């Protein structure tokens, strides 16, 4: 026998599991539509060069890469944002801004080795309204799935606070991305180790202390005390919360000075969704990244913000909260030939049902009526349509509702 | 200076314009599957190479995009979906209720294009030709849904059992039958001398090659009946098939062609392929019955199966030629325009309201003047512009303009 299990770290989606994935993806799509985002896609295979950012990111470290027959360095995408940037760079001035682009790529790593990730990005918007919209969209999706502000929230911060603190200590700006990557590890590794890694990057103890203290500040007012009310981060975070409040999602968002995210490229506001019971990893994660397109060679800087929202953590949360009931397969009609001599007539009926916009099966194999009826019930049919010779002479069929029996004229079926 | 903006060799980018076209096609695939009662499934694009080692000289297996993992395992990006389907079915065993009708739209790979999407539809557990009938009707249904007629396209249908008998009657070992089909499939693409030469290499003497050639040239089912008998399975099955399609109302879409064998090793019975009636393009779709495949994978019980693949590239060319792919512009229902920044919070409340009612709506995110906001609304194909101005807001109103503006109460917007 062949190996029936999928390749290591990869998931099969038979119909039962696919209904769940589809339930989630319907919401991603519907939220994107609601918010005016346009769908896009790019190949799962990208040039390895696209991901060589040299900032010690977990995402780039764990790349599923390989060498082609022909010698080119390629990888299965670990994330979508670089692909997005490539596409935008390729369009150049022909791209109308602002642009709001979304996709649901499968992404890879070399435990799980694959996941689907809803991406939403806003391009060409300088102001925090982008971050506001992005954060509102994530919440909207979660609410659409049945979660409340009691179940989840979005922690929000700005990397600019830490940028100032780092820059005020004389630390070269090129070290800032590494600092964020390192400091992101606070939750997952001991503070001694995070401190040790910053030393290796070349930062003296008093600078590491200032970094640590600022991650512990518990309000925007406390940020304002340390760096000034006029500091960009304060201004931007205030606007952000004001706008979310106005949109009516105030209960869903909050400030957290320890949120930096682990990606090199975030320059401004960053955020991540979390379950308020502290049971799961981040539900989604994002931020502003205004320099990325410059680093790729854009002659003009291009503001961007966005987020990724994985398919795995959300499903665990929903299961825990009992918000993923099994969704059984449904079809409107199952057409049942009384016997094989009635199959041609049954096919005409089937045709008619489908032409009217109904989902319909015909029993394909040779079955007795009661077995056909059982099958109809298994596939979750709303209605069984028996095509029998006596009724057919009347220009009729027998109909029976499943969610005992009625003759109906052919023309009145739909 | 700049990252490579082109995608990896042989792979396509789908920016929003191109994605709308793919999505238009995929909507039809999905809708046809739903109409026909098929259930969605999916499996990893990465599969064990062992899954595709069929040793029949198939083009599909020859052109595999395969590579070796760091851990030394032979894997491949799937060249087709049918082996994955079989794996999943084998994995479910007796827990799978039959009949089953499963569909998917996988991206499949090969090493000038290296990548395509392919709608798969398969019926499992149905011994009789009604499966093939349904499959063929579904392909036609999809094509008709896209605007094609029986004047534009058709499905050529045959049975491999005719050739099976002819080959078996000449004393040719049954294990050589799959190779014969693979070779004979090449008739349309390469000279008859070469096809004859390849069969000789497989070990068949000239008179056997003649019998093969003659049977591929038979022009009707009656002529098949003369050669192998009216009671031969193929004749019986093909007659039932055409009778059923006729009854379903798709008789003008289908026809007999004795030269159709397909290039896959595993087809045992009826085979078919869609074609444009102008003779301009390669096959639009292709499929057949494959009743032994699950036995070769190690199923203790034989499991009847039939299905088809329907690629995303040929159909698009046909539709373009026929002027059935008008540019589908991006649409959104509402664009909300703050009169100025002081009106943004109120605008956000309006935006929230619009979206809560099931409408797709943007808000202008950056600072711009009203007429420029109006232009932008028109670019994104907005049905309606909603101006949020201080005077109207005091009235509990906004100004609406369809794409002379007029005032509307907030509650009457939706
Ligand atoms: N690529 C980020 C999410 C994101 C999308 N856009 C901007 N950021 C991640 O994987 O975490
Ligand atoms: N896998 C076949 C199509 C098919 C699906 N099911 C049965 N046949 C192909 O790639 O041509
Ligand atoms: O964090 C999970 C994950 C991230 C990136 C690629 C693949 C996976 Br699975
Ligand atoms: O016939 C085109 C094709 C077949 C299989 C995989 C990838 C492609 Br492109």
């Amino acid at each position: 026998m062949v190996e029936t299990e999928p390749v290591q770290g990869c998931r099969d989606f038979p119909p039962e599991a696919m209904r769940c994935r589809r339930h989630l993806f319907d919401v991603f799509h519907a939220t994107a539509k609601t918010f005016g985002f346009e769908e896009y896609d790019a190949p799962v295979l990208e040039s390895e060069e696209l991901y060589i950012r040299k900032a010690g990111e977990e995402i780039t470290e764990q790349m599923f890469n390989f060498i082609t027959k022909g010698g080119h360095r390629v990888a299965l995408r670990p994330e979508m944002t670089p692909s997005l940037a490539r596409l935008l760079l390729g369009k150049g001035r022909s791209l109308l801004l602002p642009a709001k682009w979304y996709s649901i790529p499968q992404c890879w790593r070399y435990r799980r080795r694959e996941h689907y990730q809803w991406n939403m990005d806003i391009v060409g918007v300088k102001s925090v309204s982008a971050e506001v919209e992005l954060v509102c969209a994530a919440c909207w999706a979660m609410r659409s799935l049945g979660l409340s502000s009691k179940d989840v929230g979005i922690k929000v911060n700005s990397r600019k606070v830490l940028q100032t603190v780092v820059e005020q200590a004389g630390v070269t700006s090129d070290k800032f991305a590494p600092v964020c990557v390192i400091v992101d590890k606070m939750e997952k590794i001991p503070r001694e180790e995070v401190e040790a890694q910053l030393a290796v990057l070349g930062l003296e103890p008093t600078v590491v202390d200032a970094i640590t203290t600022t991650l512990s500040l518990k309000s925007i007012d406390e940020i304002a005390q340390r760096v000034g009310e006029e500091h960009e981060a304060v201004k931007e975070l205030r606007q952000f919360f004001e706008q979310v409040e106005a949109y009516g999602y105030g209960d869903w968002v909050l400030f957290d000075a320890s949120v930096v995210r682990g990606l090199a490229y975030y320059t401004g506001i960053v955020f991540e969704g979390f379950d308020r019971e502290g049971k799961f990893r981040a539900l989604c994660g994002g931020g502003r990244y205004d320099n990325l397109l410059t680093t790729y060679g854009s002659p003009t800087p291009i503001p961007c913000a966005g987020f990724g929202f994985g398919d795995c953590v959300i499903v665990e949360l929903l299961q825990e909260k009992r918000l993923l009931p099994d969704i059984p397969h449904v079809v409107d009609d199952v057409v049942i030939p009384f016997d094989e001599s009635m199959r041609p007539h049954a096919l005409a009926v089937l045709r008619r049902l489908r032409d009217a916009g109904r989902s319909a099966d015909i029993i394909l194999d040779k079955k007795k009526v009661v077995q056909a009826f059982n099958y109809a019930d298994r596939v979750g049919a709303v209605r069984a349509v028996l095509v029998a010779p006596e009724e057919w002479e009347r220009g009729e069929v027998q109909v029976k509702m499943l969610r005992r029996g009625f003759a109906v004229p052919l023309d009145r079926l739909v």
